[PDB]
This record gives C-alpha cells, sequence and structure tokens, in this order.
C-alpha cells in the first residue's frame, strides 16, 4: 500500500502553559515526519490541543475567565510554542474545531448502530486530572492541597474522586479477544516491547465496559453533546482520540488552515496512522480503548503506538512551583535549536526517564557536536587541507580506506531500521559510530601532512571523509535540520542530492563539485565553558 505516512503526536489539554513534555513528544513526531520526507514519501505530521472537559473547564473557572477565552488564549500559547521550536508539522488540530465535532458525532453514531452502547451506570473512583477511571487497586491514601486526608491516584498521584451517575456505555469487555489477537498478530504494534507486555497482561486479565459519557452539569457544559440525547456529553477521551480520524480527514491548504472536510479517510490516503506517539502515561487510552472504538466502527487500525517515558531535571521533578524549572527556549537560545533537539534525543531512549543537566547538555554539544562533527566538516572544507576548495577524484582505495567505505554503505541501512521502530536514539548512535571512525581514519591518515607529501593520496582521504560526512548529515538532517542546511551548504552539495534515497547511496556527489564559500571565522558548533 502507497498511502501518505501519517504520524501524530498528542493532542494536549490546555490547563496550563506549554512545558517541555509537549515539546519532547511533539519533537518525536516531527523528527519521524522528517525522516520519512527525506526518504521522498509523501508525510502528513498532525500535533494539536485537547480543549474540552472537566478538567480544562475547571482550570478556566480558576483563573475566572470563559472556557471559550481560556482555551483560545492557551491553544495560542501551544501555538507559539511550537513556531518557536522550528517544527514542520502539517497541521495543528483543536478539538472545539467545528469540523471535529461532526467526525465525532460520525464515530459515536457509528459504535451506537454497531449495538456497542447502552445506558449504565459508572459507580468508581475517577481522576480528573487524568481524565481516567480508575479501579480500587490503582488509588491509594495521600493529601489533597488542604493536607487533609483523601485519595490519590497510584498512576499518577493526583487526587481522585467517587463517581456515581447514569453513563452511556461502551461494550470494552466485548473487544477483549480482537485485542489479544491484534497485539500477536502485530508483535512491533507496540514500542518499546515491555510497554506492550504491559498491555497485553492487562488485556489478558479482563476488561471492564467503559463510560464514553457524562452527566452535563458534572462537566460545566464544556464538552460535546451526545447525538440524541443533550444531558450528556461525551467523555472527553473518546472526543479527543478521535482528532486523528478528523486530522486524516482534513484538506489544509499552504497556510495551514483547514478548508474542507472529507467524507471518507480514503479520499486523503492518511487514516489510520503509521505512528502515534505519545507519553506512557496515555497508554491505555491508545492501546486498548482506540482500537476497541476502531474496531467497532469499522475502521482500520494503526501500525504503531510508540510510548516515551518522563523527563526530570537535576535528577529532580520538573515543576515551577517546586523550583525547578526547565524552560526549552531558554535553554535553546543559550545552547541554540538544533542542539538542544539533538540532545533530547539522544540523551534518552524511549524505554527510560530521560534527565537534563547543563553538565551534561554541555558535555554532548562539546564531545559529539563540535568535537566530532563540527571538527570534522571544518577539517574537510578548510582551505589548508582542501587547497582546490572542491571534492576531489579519488585514486586507488586501500584496505583501510575500503573498511571506512563499508561502514559509510552499510549506515543508511541500519539507520533506516532504527528511524522506523523507532527507535531514534539507536539511529543518531549509530550515525555518530560512523563519525568517530571517520576520525579516527583522518587522524590515521593524516591529511594536513599529506597536503605536502602525497597530493595523490590526500584526493583519495579528502574524498572519502567528504563522502562520510555528506552521507551521515543526510541521515541526521531529522535531528539537525537547519545545520544540515548549513554543512550541506559548505560542502556544496547540490540541492536534489540532500533527499531522496538515491542519495543514501555511495558516491552520489560527484569530484568537481565545488565547495560553498567560507565566512571568515564562522563554526558550526561553538564550545561552552563547563558552567
Ligand atoms: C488523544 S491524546 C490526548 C492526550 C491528553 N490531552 C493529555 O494531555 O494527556
Amino acid at each position: 500500500v502507497e498511502k501518505v505516512f501519517f504520524v501524530t503526536s498528542p493532542i494536549y489539554y490546555v490547563n496550563a502553559a506549554p512545558h517541555i513534555g509537549h515539546v519532547y513528544s511533539t519533537l518525536i513526531t516531527d523528527v519521524i515526519g522528517r525522516y520519512h520526507r527525506v526518504k521522498g514519501e509523501r508525510v502528513f505530521a498532525l500535533t494539536g490541543t485537547d480543549e474540552h472537559g472537566q478538567k480544562v473547564a475547571e482550570a478556566a473557572k480558576q483563573k475566572q475567565v470563559s472556557p471559550y477565552d481560556f482555551t483560545t488564549a492557551v491553544a495560542g500559547e501551544f501555538k507559539k510554542c511550537f513556531e518557536q521550536m522550528d517544527y514542520s508539522i502539517d497541521y495543528f488540530i483543536r478539538t472545539t474545531n467545528e469540523q471535529h465535532k461532526a467526525v465525532v458525532k460520525e464515530l459515536w453514531t457509528k459504535l451506537e448502530q454497531k449495538g456497542d452502547i447502552y445506558l449504565g451506570r459508572y459507580e468508581g473512583w475517577y481522576s480528573i486530572s487524568d481524565e481516567s477511571f480508575l479501579t480500587p487497586q490503582n488509588i491509594t491514601d495521600g493529601v489533597d492541597k488542604d493536607g487533609n486526608p483523601c485519595k490519590v491516584s497510584l498512576e499518577s498521584g493526583h487526587v481522585v474522586t467517587w463517581v456515581s451517575e447514569e453513563n452511556y456505555m461502551f461494550r470494552l469487555s466485548a473487544f477483549r479477544e480482537r485485542l489479544l489477537e491484534w497485539y500477536h498478530a502485530n508483535p512491533g504494534c507496540i514500542v518499546p516491547e515491555f510497554r506492550r507486555r504491559e498491555v497485553i497482561r492487562a488485556v489478558e486479565k479482563g476488561l471492564p465496559d467503559l463510560s464514553v459519557s457524562r452527566a452535563r452539569a458534572t462537566l460545566h457544559n464544556w464538552a460535546i453533546p451526545v447525538p440524541g440525547n443533550p444531558d450528556h456529553c461525551v467523555y472527553v477521551w473518546l472526543d479527543a482520540l478521535t482528532n486523528y480520524l478528523t486530522g486524516s480527514r482534513l484538506r489544509v491548504d499552504e497556510s495551514g488552515k483547514e478548508v474542507s472536510l472529507v467524507d471518507d479517510f480514503n479520499e486523503l490516503e492518511r487514516f489510520p496512522a503509521d505512528v502515534h506517539v505519545i507519553g506512557k502515561d496515555i497508554l491505555k487510552f491508545h492501546a486498548i480503548y482506540w482500537p476497541a472504538f476502531l474496531l467497532s466502527a469499522g475502521l482500520p487500525l494503526p501500525k504503531k503506538i510508540v510510548a516515551h517515558g518522563w523527563w526530570t531535571k537535576d535528577r529532580k521533578k520538573i515543576s515551577k512551583s517546586l523550583g525547578n524549572v526547565f524552560d526549552p527556549v531558554e535553554k535553546a537560545e543559550e545552547f541554540g535549536y538544533d542542539a538542544l533537539k539533538y540532545f533530547l534525543l539522544r540523551e534518552s531512549g524511549f524505554s527510560d526517564d530521560g534527565d537534563y543537566s547543563d553538565k551534561n547538555m554541555i558535555a554532548r554539544l562539546n564531545g559529539e557536536l563540535a568535537d566530532t562533527l563540527g571538527n570534522l566538516v571544518m577539517r574537510c572544507t578548510s582551505a589548508k587541507i582542501n587547497v582546490n576548495g572542491e571534492w576531489p577524484s579519488p585514486a586507488a582505495y586501500t584496505e583501510e580506506d575500503e573498511s571506512l567505505i563499508q561502514l559509510i554503505k552499510d549506515l543508511p541501512g541500519t539507520a533506516d531500521h532504527y528511524y522506523l521502530i523507532p527507535d531514534i536514539q539507536k539511529a543518531i548512535i549509530a550515525v555518530f559510530d560512523v563519525l568517530r571512525a571517520i576520525n579516527a581514519y583522518v587522524t590515521d591518515m593524516a591529511p594536513w601532512k599529506l597536503v605536502k607529501t602525497d597530493p595523490e593520496r590526500l584526493r583519495t582521504v579528502l574524498y572519502i571523509t567528504l563522502e562520510g560526512v555528506r552521507v551521515t548529515t543526510l541521515l541526521l538532517s531529522p535531528i539537525l535540520p537547519r545545520k544540515s542546511v548549513v554543512i550541506f551548504d559548505m560542502l556544496g552539495v547540490p540541492e536534489v542530492h540532500r533527499k531522496g534515497i538515491e542519495n543514501f547511496e555511495f558516491g552520489a556527489v560527484p569530484p568537481g563539485t565545488r565547495l560553498g564559500p567560507a565566512v571568515e571565522g564562522e563554526v558550526l558548533f561553538s564550545k561552552r565553558s563547563t558552567e
């Protein structure tokens, strides 16, 4: 099937200003989309905001302003933040969008007509902050913001409350066996593997039915009405998950503004998502509820769900009220946007709760970006080594030459597999392993000495170095989008050779190609002092 590669981030609650968790999730989405664009594929990358529900509505009341004005303002902050981060996201969806609401009502009606929605009751615990139903096994004792005894979620530590309401119920219990068949038939569909195992164990134990409506007063009338019953509102999570279907059906003009909702997802060739990027905190919604709704509705299921961990800073909880802030834009103005992105994607794998420190940020910037990648770009482009300012024509290759050439040739196959898992950390590590080998080769060959002693030998060494730098930079371009352009300009790599799988091949840029012009004193990544 040739189709548009469809990658998504979660749509974020607009109860508070955007922060590092949101930036991180949308970054992963952006990187995956960018890599598929360098491969020459059609891509639709989606992000946005989750704007209905009790959580958001009560955050608006706290601030003493209307939900409409509140959500519009905070969604504006998210848009601004993501523009400042310099992503290449194709659309920003808001659940208040009138076309999204039509799609939610459509899906509801499908579920209902399929016989999978009935009027029942939920009597049980609920976390307003997570908008999540919890069993007694998933709560424990704790303290509310008055320091009085209460119950809290074991998952998140937020205050839980007991709910007893006539609700419309979705027959989730009936989808157990189909969900299990799905997980087993597609053993790569949840990443990392231990989270896949977690999902399977939970579904094995049995699934209760799920409340998909609430009484309208509980939500302060800030939600989508249930079709044919204006006393009930659609569960914010059914509403929110539907953004993925809605986005797959929106024609967007070149300004990023939605102009049209198509009738059938096949028209845009996006649905279902090839990758849903999510945090570990929202796995059950995406890996259990969502596919069950899709099965009920007769819609295709997503191919992969990738669930990452949670950031700390200086080995502590990130929080402004606690006195540990981690502002991405502040760190990006200090160290660079591409470099901050590199660090966030290099420092932690999806299976870990990563940790930022200025010390370690500087160690990676200096060690990897400046000393490994940056040093090598400067060397192979300098007037001292590359006296003709061009790609030289190589002479005969030695066995050592070819050992390096083999690593460069193998790199795209390997990086590609890692990007497709997706495991961005391993793709980056694979690229830098090759950068390190190129460096060791350059040290070994000492091209500076060759400029006088063996000009013919220098041609070979310099050519291999340039081509290694080009290939590694190409595979890093999803991670370092701005810096890869600077590097390609320095190398004088023609535009046409900066994307497409044709250019993953060793030898794509011909000898005789002229380097770009030098700028006196320019440097790609500048080292920072240990502070
Ligand atoms: C359909 S993804 C919804 C995610 C939810 N709004 C959150 O911030 O956790």
